[PDB]
């Protein structure tokens, strides 16, 4: 009401009285509610001291992952997420006392990134030369020591660069390559495996630290799928350290499945999986009918050429199951079944029968069915892109709480961007709860 | 004499990238199982899994990404 | 002009990148390049 009073607590950023004014402005929220008589009134309250103990990553997760129900409102799931956020803030305040556990839980990204990187490098080491018979052999430059000296020069040039601006993995890779030639490769791989397993057993503690599920017991931490996945990763890492080496390749999926875009394209493939499975079943039954037709009428045309392992050049398939195997062999090769069956030679009476048989198989099975599978995949891309742009637009041009659109705030003595940060800020609603 | 073998697990990756082409899959370059060796069904499911999953799903994934980018741009 | 001749072929790209529709289709390819690179890496690990 007092315009003179209003214009001297707000612009207090440029005055010397900063402590009291910006402290009390920072620690004061504002919320609007509706009472029984459907009247809207405004409440000004102090924020709790525990509400500042909330990580902004969880805030972004709550802002993005909340979805609207059939009535078009996000508050119903927001309440449950608010309760979970309250428990998370309680555990964060409890955790902040410990100096070393908070240091481990504060740096999860470093442990995860270095584990991913050195497991990738471990897979690259086991992939290039498996039998571990030497390092001197190579189709590279005239000496392997030349490439080793080049790597040493690269490491020396990277050791005088800027402090961790770029090339941090380059010097480590050069050092690992230089250690590979000085000492035997199996000691180097044992050292790298021990480093990865100690990295994983400290990262598991770092993960269970800030995600404080383990303070309530054992059932909740055991039943968690993410903890089980991390434990499985640790188990197969220890198994690949102790018996043979291919389990690093096994955990390469868990490595490369950490980002979102590769996830999105794959998991679009796994979205409408039931049309894909049913189309595969349709292909199987079409192959079955074509195989029994070939068993009935073209039994002697199924001569195909094979080569025999040393202790005549042709085999026949007459069991109606080997014929299904041959038709699934001919489901590949693009042309169809006519590329594996013997050539009709234009003079046998079953020539036109062979021509229409081959053309029907090729056209109907190959074209229609394989194009059906690919059309299902493409349509799933279209559906995902449409719903993603729809939810992004409704998040960007609509208030989270009020649900009103940007078009209602044309002039109205206010703006939308101050409405959605002062009048209807949802973190003020969480603070009030 | 007219034939070579690849036993290094890197030459095998080279041969599998050689067989990532040719459309049919890896079953067109490997020798024919001749129906009587015990590892016949293992070869059949191996070839079918490689062809179906790798060829169909992955190459159709790349082309689907390209087509979806056309749709977004338009 | 001074050494060998194939650098005319090298500058043929700069020649054909002067219109707009070709640029539109090329960077329809290279707009979402990171899904394509990650799908290629997925193919590489499946081959492995
Ligand atoms: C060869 C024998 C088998 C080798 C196994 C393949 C190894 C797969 C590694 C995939 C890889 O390189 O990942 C990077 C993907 O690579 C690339 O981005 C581009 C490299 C080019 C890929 C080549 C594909 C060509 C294959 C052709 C068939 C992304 O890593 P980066 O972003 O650093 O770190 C992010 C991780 N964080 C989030 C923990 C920090
Ligand atoms: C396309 C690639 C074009 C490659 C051009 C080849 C250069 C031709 C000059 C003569 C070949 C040469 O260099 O001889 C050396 C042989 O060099 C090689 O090893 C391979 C030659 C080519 C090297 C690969 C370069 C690939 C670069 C690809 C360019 C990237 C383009 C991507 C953007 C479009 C010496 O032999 P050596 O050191 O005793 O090793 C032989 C291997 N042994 C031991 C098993 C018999
Ligand atoms: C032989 C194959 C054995 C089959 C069993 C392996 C399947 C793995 C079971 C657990 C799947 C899992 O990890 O669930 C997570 C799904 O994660 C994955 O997508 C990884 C899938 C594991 C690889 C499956 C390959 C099977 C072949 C969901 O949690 P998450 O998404 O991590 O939430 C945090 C998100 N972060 C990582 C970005 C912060
Ligand atoms: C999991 C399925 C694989 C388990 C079946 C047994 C595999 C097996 O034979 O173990 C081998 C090794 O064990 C493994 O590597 C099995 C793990 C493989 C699983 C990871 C990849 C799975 C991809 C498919 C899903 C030991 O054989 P190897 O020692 O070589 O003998 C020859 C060595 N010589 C020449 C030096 C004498
Ligand atoms: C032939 C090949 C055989 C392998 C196929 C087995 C892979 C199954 C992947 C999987 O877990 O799918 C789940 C996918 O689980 C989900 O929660 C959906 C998205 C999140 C999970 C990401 C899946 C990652 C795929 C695995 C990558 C491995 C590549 C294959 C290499 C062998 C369950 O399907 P879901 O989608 O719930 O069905 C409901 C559909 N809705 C959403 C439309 C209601
Ligand atoms: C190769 C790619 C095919 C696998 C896609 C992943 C998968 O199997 O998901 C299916 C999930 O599993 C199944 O539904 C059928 C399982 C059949 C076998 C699964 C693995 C495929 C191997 C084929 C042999 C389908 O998801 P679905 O949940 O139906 O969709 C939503 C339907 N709702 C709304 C009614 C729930
Ligand atoms: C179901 C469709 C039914 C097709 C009926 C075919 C009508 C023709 C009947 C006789 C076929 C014929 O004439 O055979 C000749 C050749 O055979 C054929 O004609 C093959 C018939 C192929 C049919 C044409 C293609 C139609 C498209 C099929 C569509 C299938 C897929 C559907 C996609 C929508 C060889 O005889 P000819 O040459 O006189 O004498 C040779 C002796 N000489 C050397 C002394 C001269
Ligand atoms: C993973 C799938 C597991 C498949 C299990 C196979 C079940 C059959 C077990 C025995 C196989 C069998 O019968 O072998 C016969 C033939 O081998 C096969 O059957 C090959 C099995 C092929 C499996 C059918 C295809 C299923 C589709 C696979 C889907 C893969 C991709 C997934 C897409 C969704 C040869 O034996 P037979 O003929 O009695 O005796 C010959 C001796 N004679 C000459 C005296 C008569
Ligand atoms: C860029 C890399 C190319 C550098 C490698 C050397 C190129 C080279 O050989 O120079 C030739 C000419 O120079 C070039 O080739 C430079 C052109 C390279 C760039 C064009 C293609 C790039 C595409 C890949 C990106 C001259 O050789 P030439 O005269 O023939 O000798 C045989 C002729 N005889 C039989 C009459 C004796
Ligand atoms: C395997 C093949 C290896 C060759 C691949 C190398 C080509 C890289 C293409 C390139 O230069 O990309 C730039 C392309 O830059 C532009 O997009 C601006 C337009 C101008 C650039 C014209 C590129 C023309 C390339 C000609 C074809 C190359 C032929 C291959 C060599 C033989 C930058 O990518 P950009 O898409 O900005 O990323 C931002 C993505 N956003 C928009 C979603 C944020
Ligand atoms: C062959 C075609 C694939 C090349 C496409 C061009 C390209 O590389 O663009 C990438 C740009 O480069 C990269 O991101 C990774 C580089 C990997 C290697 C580049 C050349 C590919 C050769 C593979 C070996 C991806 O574009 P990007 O701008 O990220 O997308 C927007 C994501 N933002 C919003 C986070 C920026
Ligand atoms: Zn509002």
């Amino acid at each position: 009401h007092n315009k003179e009073l209003q214009t001297m607590l707000k612009p207090g950023g440029q005055v010397d009285g900063d402590e009291a004014l910006e402290f009390y402005a920072k620690h004061t929220a504002q919320i609007e509610i509706v009472r029984l008589d459907r009247t809207m009134e405004q409440i000004v309250f102090p924020v709790p001291s525990i509400c500042e103990f909330l990580t902004k990553e969880s805030k972004l997760r709550i802002y993005y992952t909340t979805e609207r129900d059939e009535q078009g409102s996000k508050i119903n799931d927001f309440f449950l997420r608010s309760e979970d956020l309250f428990n998370e803030m309680n555990w964060q305040k409890k955790l902040r006392a410990q100096p070393v556990l908070y240091w481990c839980a504060r740096n999860m990204s470093f442990w995860s990134s270095i584990s991913f990187n050195l497991a990738v490098l471990m897979n690259l080491l086991v992939a290039f030369f498996y039998p571990f018979k030497g390092v001197r052999g190579g189709t590279l430059e005239p000496h392997w020591s030349g490439l080793l000296w080049t790597a040493m020069l690269i490491s020396l040039a990277i050791v005088i660069a800027l402090p961790k601006p770029h090339g941090i993995r380059a010097l480590i890779a050069s050092t690992i390559l230089r250690l590979i030639f000085s000492v035997g490769l199996q000691p180097t791989l044992f050292l790298l495996g021990a480093f990865n397993v100690c990295n994983k057993i400290i990262f598991l503690m770092s993960f269970v630290g800030n995600c404080g599920t383990f303070t309530r017991g054992y059932r909740a931490m055991v039943l968690d799928v993410e903890f089980l996945y991390h434990l499985l990763y640790l188990l197969i890492c220890a198994m690949g350290l102790f018996v043979h080496e291919f389990f690093y390749s096994l955990l390469l999926f868990d490595l490369v499945y950490r980002e979102e875009t590769l996830l999105n394209v794959i998991k679009s493939v796994t979205r409408n999986g039931r049309p894909i499975i049913l189309t595969a079943a349709l292909a199987l039954i079409l192959v079955y009918l074509f195989s029994i037709v070939g068993y009935l009428f073209f039994k002697d045309d199924f001569i195909l050429e094979v080569d025999r392992l040393p202790n005549k050049e042709h085999t026949c398939e007459t069991l109606l199951m080997c014929i299904v195997t041959v038709l699934s062999h001919g489901l590949r090769s693009g042309g169809g079944v006519g590329d594996v069956l013997r050539k009709p030679s234009k003079e046998e009476p079953l020539f036109a029968a062979r021509v229409i048989y081959d053309l029907l198989f090729f056209f109907m099975v190959i074209i229609i069915v394989l194009n059906l599978i690919f059309g299902v995949i493409i349509d799933t891309f279209a559906d995902l892109r449409s719903e993603k742009q729809k939810k992004e637009e409704i998040l960007k041009t609509t208030c989270f709480i009020c649900g009103l659109e940007r078009d209602k705030f044309d002039n109205k003595t206010v703006t939308f961007e101050e409405h959605i940060k002062e009048e209807h800020n949802m973190w003020h609603y969480l603070c009030f709860i």
